[PDB]
């Protein structure tokens, strides 16, 4: 599931987690109570319902602590699976000391990634029967972007920008320096003609101004549903090729309403900032 | 505010955030619209009320992108400040391109940390007029532990374990291997006599068993209020020196109820997993 870029990011994150955990000394209690030869069958089981994501990251943690052949996976669920409360996501047999050392880092990571996938799946259900797609933002946690981006995709979302040079996004700041939105739009087009041009507008006035310029995407910044409807109507009549994305006053309660206006995407920053963990435990 | 360890953690996190953002190329649009000689006064302003934390981390991001003397702080609030909606947390003058590049990383980091401090401050208010202190856990995001820990302290919480070797914590797994809870307890005492001994129990029977052993702390794993009240009564009469910490079925609505039983600490994993961003913007 994880690509090369994601696999590297995953390894880097697990390595960081373990170091934080092992920086003060080994788990003196398991050393004192559990023999090296001990081995168990343990299960990652959810304490709540949700969508699972990050299971490969769990195996990667074990690889690091136990060695690739330090354990045996007796069974597992696939990432993306919708799962009920006492569901065993993965069952494995491994050295007990290794499992106990890996545990917290492993659980912190899959719990976070499952929290994201869970939430995005809710957004996706909310706008179903609409053409809208749930997209993420750059409002990610430092060091965790590839993984968080991976988890929204697992939940059924689509990734937007990966960084600053990914696409050209004209905002208020650029607009000002350029003079106007269309001034900025033109400047960037002339400077990086091979790059996706996305412009952010906060008024129907700026919208009317940029539509003829035909940028790749216009982000409707904090528009009411009625203004979003209007923006879709004007786009459909004046620049059918311009994609529209709602960004701002979105809540899961208002999701379908906005979606029903016909916008193409809903930019949800909450999917990655503001995430609630999916409670999962290691049962031995 | 930031310790040695925290300042290092912070620099590493901001470094990682910037690399994620600059991995695909520079911000072509600010390069095209704003001249290198440009300078502005910009303000970090909250869009909601809360407790601020991580402002030094903002400064650290600028040092990285702009160089220590690449900007001037005209004004700032102190971390820990309770703040109303349109509050300017920090005002600075800096090279415009530098600010636009640093923006997303800087906002992602203080928004998260403020999110944590704000939440912990709420828990701390919830239990006021009680002797209970709010404590954090090892349920942190990989690579962000020092920062998350710092933020709960800023909101008035108290940090607990920093890692695995930090203190001896006897759980179910250890008890079994040892034979019993007291067996495990004795083994660790004998192996690491200079280490704080914390034992986790899930029943009043196990509690009765370990109390005489006088561990430093007992974590009441998922006890009902009535059982917590009983645990406190038993501790007060049998082992007055043993600290009691509620862990598990805690919510901000029930926090006072648990606190009123007389427990010494409330372990709140939600302070660090499950955090809601404090919405902050950079206004120019």
């Amino acid at each position: 599931g994880l690509s090369d870029w994601e696999l590297a990011a995953a390894r880097a994150a697990i390595a960081r987690g373990l170091d934080e955990d092992l920086r003060y000394g080994p788990d003196v209690t398991t050393l004192a109570t559990v023999p090296a030869s001990a081995t168990t069958t343990a299960s990652l089981v959810t304490r709540e319902a949700g969508v699972v994501a990050g299971l490969d990251v769990a195996l990667l943690t074990l690889n690091e602590v136990l060695g690739t052949n330090g354990y045996r996976v007796l069974d597992r669920v696939e990432d993306g699976a919708r799962v009920p409360p006492g569901e065993a996501l993965m069952t494995l047999e491994a050295q007990t000391r290794g499992l106990l050392t890996a545990e917290r880092t492993m659980l912190n990571l899959v719990g976070h990634l499952s929290g994201i996938a869970t939430a995005t799946a809710a957004w996706v259900d909310a706008v179903r029967g609409t053409k809208a797609k749930i997209r993420d933002t750059r409002k990610t946690l430092p060091g965790l972007r590839a993984l968080q981006k991976y988890a929204v995709r697992t939940g059924g979302g689509v990734n937007h920008r990966l960084g600053l040079g990914d696409a050209a996004l004209i905002k208020d700041n650029h607009v000002a320096a350029a003079g106007s939105v269309v001034d900025a739009l033109r400047a960037v087009r002339n400077a990086a003609p091979d790059l996706p041009c996305e412009v952010e507008v906060d008024s129907l006035e700026q919208l009317d101004a940029v539509l003829p310029e035909k940028p790749e995407l216009i982000l409707l910044d904090n528009f009411a549903v009625w203004q979003t409807q209007t923006a879709v109507q004007r786009r459909d009549s004046r620049a059918p090729t311009v994609m529209l994305e709602s960004s701002g006053g979105l809540s899961l309660q208002t999701a379908a309403t906005y979606a029903e206006t016909g916008v193409d995407y809903l930019a949800v920053g909450a999917l990655t900032h503001s995430v609630r963990v999916l409670d999962i435990g290691l049962d031995m």
